[PDB]
């Protein structure tokens, strides 16, 4: 085609400028089952892309995969095929008690705890979402009436220490993070994830717009445990949400 | 007695929730004035606050001073008196060729090249604008008919080495601070204010709604003679946007 | 004239190279009054100059404002107007148990807790006060019989988080400044303050003779009463010492 | 399952305690095809794991993915199930002119040019490899006669954008990582990679041994388009080399 | 006569390419004492060096003194004079309970808690020992039959704070070094010393092999009462190791 | 005895509470030559300890060694034995063209370009000299009417690889030391050297009066090289200045 690790050409999109990029590519297919006339574009490494329409428009849903080292690849190669709006939808677990599993999270900006974003702009520069993609994500959630949360997200690079988890092998998080989470709550940040730091900033630093929505799948605070049975919320909600939000900014 | 700097008391606030924090008091009342029952409360160093009303509510108009260190005081002496919303109004300049003098720039967040922000949250945390205050300042520039620009702002502690200008003889500049403009320009930053850095961050890290609207009085980009008419005209419009923006946040 | 910022020119300055610069604008006149034939000069921002004369040579007390970015402008313009000597006088919080309210403090060098300092010199570079001024000032100290102390001051860009105050809105302190006071105290630092660093640095780095003197208005240790107008006899002291001191340097 | 990402249980390894962690899964399946009793255990996300035998020993050959974020999860979730030693292998290029295709680069320690590493240890701590591991690797290339080079590898978070080189689209070519590739070379570095630094640091600091043998399938400094077959060849030797390293290491 | 500090010239090493560099100049004769045709070359300051031979090969036995600024001097001087391989021997204080006195520690790459090393390579770069030199060291401590431990060593620029020692005058360590011991031990670092980082660093970044072995003199984590004469046999072990290991390379 | 490195006991100091900290052991005696009833106490590695008595008061003179690491031990161990004041006297190169070899300079504070200081106080903490100790030196030079220059100095960790000397092996530098000394001219720094940084910092932060005199035995930048005829006179200028100074601190 022209890219590399995505193997989609330049016509596979047919004037596609938006892209609902999710984490696991297991989701990319079900995300498009929500829209119309899709197509399994490609699927190379962990970059599974589809192609669906909407309101007479052409948008694609490409999976980005764990962390920005990969994330940038997708954003990189997709944004050069044409996409100028990157809508991210994934799962997560929040750090604040006031957030009930099954609440959606629209994120204005994320706490950069990664070293990849630094490859696009200084640590001074913010990993802030796009207003258009942000209002179009809080109205979307409100449209279905979901108890949405807008704030900031702590975008770490590790699933264990950057998120201060002690239920691990060593059972010890490095000094810089010994207490990070208790600091994150006091500052109001909503949860933890690992791809927004890259996306937010690499988009915000080059004529690209983007936003992030996520569904609280679990939550490392609320005592009583959920139910997997009711973990499908990502479907009728977040997934629905992103498809709807994308509708708007189409 | 009371508040060490601002010098007020809760009684003066009269249960006020909001507060328009401009720079100088020379134009602090001009905001108040546009409100109902404007009443000068206190005025000490450069901490000059009034008090009016909006839709039966009470608003405060305290000035901040120069640089984030000064503001940090108002925004803290203030918040203790009750206020939880801080809208900041002020005129500004532009780095982008496609931005004009009548335009209004709504800061989503700002690159934190300031200094007092780090007193509140590591340079990793985002200096992002609270959705409401971000959205509210858009509603206005659209209800009055003004052209608005969303985006990121540069927030340094210098009046010259940070806005592309060097003629104040000595005035050294570390290895970094040099040609920075050309950088941000490619990154999308629009203006070079100096306060929002602490405003956004300090409030963000401490659970507070806050936004910042700025009328672009001038713009270096072109070699066009900048008249004085609009340098006053667009301001009033910038005063109308916040004022029209405070009405919603009450 | 040649300055609209501070509003003056060399011609205005009477042609004198020395400016006692305080942070409070309501003290400028108050110090120039103890000088000779002082004439009100201007009042733009919190920067308010008051020309005068001492022992046969002109002097221009000019308020510098709160915070190093405030003082940057201050010192910066006064300097390209003529001044080659600066003597800061103000209110300060003492950390040490034995430093008493009313006592006078002379700053040799200070811990850098600002940002403006960096818009002038790397942090490996010292925030050191001019020996001559340190000497002139310390000398003038005993010239009245004040209980003086000499040493490192801690210059924070924030009154609360930077000087580790917890009785604020949120009540927490970024880990960076958490424990600090203990560490400063142990490290010998004798007082908190927010302007000397930008000063001593901006001057030190280039060719300028800056100096620092303050008076304990509050002691962040003892549990007694901070009196009523405990912000007067102190100014009486220091103003004298900064006037006696400068008088010598001139 | 017993983990949250790999999809394996602390029972699908049967002692294992050793694993080989490469980029893509396409390799971990053929990697295992070299040891006896291949048994594909899972494939959840970028983590595809196989079980095999070697002199009656249980061994895991799970893939890491892209970047330390992914790799961190594997090495972490593995170490939990028993793996106490992680051996890495990868294809690569070399910046050193004298280094040619088909050579093996056993790495002792890598230049922590990443942010992931930081979640496990300070920048002053070395990203160093285990002694037995670097030996079992070096010795196994000896019992193969492959031009081996032992030393330090570079590992940041990029492969085209935000790097130093010039070729993507646009103009911004980073700052901190500009014209640095030169120093990395005269620093004696060999290859450029992106997952080591984490592997070495998250193992070197958490009581877990790890090694790394890679292959030179291409050389930039060397003006010559490599060979497709040499790469099938080169790949092969690294495979035997790492499997043979894993062999003695039990 | 030549350089200054060392007190040598090229024709005093006699083609020697290896230098054994211990700290104590009182201990140079004891090491050269075990080789053929020993000869004293210079004694200026702390830089004491003897010239020897092994298997018919002239080997320089030079000192470095206390600290790395001086260590650079040494290493830097020698290399200029021919030496391309430095064998550093020392004594030390182990921080791991499992490690007792009389044992032998081989340093793979040490923590750069030093500073002079930054004058050679970015902190990112690893203070890695030369592989070869390490092997010879480890197989040397075994041939003599010595309880050995190989791994990470911590190199501090100070002997009191740097190694979190509190039995000092001030009885106070800085934040960067408070509770840093549990840190180092938990991370797995085996000991503390003061020069490794500068050697391992200026050599690895400058095409020079280098190795270090040390003799346990104290155990930071110790509880049993140290026996009778605890030193005499301690300090001589690594002497025959360093010399033996020195053979294997030559 | 009571001290580990120096090897002395409290009685050996004989109530002494002040010490002259030179660089090498040749000087420690020439200094003790002037003072009344000098006695050699010890000489372990680089620290040669001597005792004297100025005006009837026990004065200690001990060597510190090359680089900060070494200094810190002599200092601390001295302070453990009852010394509160440290007079530094040595010889140095000048970066200023209005300054010449044969001149004496006092360092009010230094440009922390070292690594050992950082283990006493953050890089924000200033390297200033105790007023009393630095005042009894600029005035103890008037007793000799010599070209006295007093400002800050630049304490490095290495000679040329820490200041940039186009002639050595490393060539330029790892992008930092590519003209700093030229920056320091602009900064106003008068001379270049090493220990002071650590010396001031560790004393300034621990409650120990500290000072520093030195003369130019070479016009460092201004192409020069010392000699016996002159070099002695200069070393006398300082040896006396530092003994005369030391007299007044008792």
């Amino acid at each position: 085609s022209d890219v590399f690790h995505l193997g989609l050409t330049k016509n596979d999109l047919q004037g596609a400028q938006l892209a609902i990029v999710p984490g696991d590519p297991e989701r990319v297919e079900k995300i498009a089952a929500l829209m119309d006339k899709p197509v399994k574009l490609a699927s190379h490494r962990e970059f599974t892309s589809w192609r669906a329409e909407l309101d007479g428009k052409a948008v694609i849903v490409c999976s980005t995969g764990i962390g920005g080292p990969s994330t940038s690849i997708a954003v990189e190669e997709l944004a050069q095929l044409g996409i100028r709006t990157f809508l991210r939808i994934g799962t997560t677990g929040a750090i604040q008690p006031h957030i009930n599993v099954g609440d959606v999270l629209v994120t204005t900006a994320s706490v950069r705890l990664d070293g990849a974003s630094l490859h696009f702009a200084p640590m001074e520069f913010p990993a802030v979402a796009d207003f258009a993609c942000t209002t179009a994500l809080v109205e979307a959630a409100k449209s279905i009436g979901a108890t949405t949360h807008v704030g900031v997200t702590a975008s770490s690079d590790t699933f264990y220490p950057g998120q201060e988890r002690y239920d691990t092998y060593s059972g010890r998080v490095v000094r810089r993070f010994k207490g990070s989470m208790e600091e994150w709550q006091a500052m109001g940040v909503m949860n933890y994830e690992m791809e927004s730091a890259t996306l937010l900033t690499m988009c915000a630093s080059q004529g690209l717009r983007a936003g992030m929505v996520a569904g609280v799948i679990v939550n490392r605070t609320q005592q009583e445990i959920p139910n997997a049975e009711t973990m499908k919320q990502t479907e009728s909600h977040a997934v629905k949400i992103v498809v709807e939000a994308a509708r708007r900014l189409l």
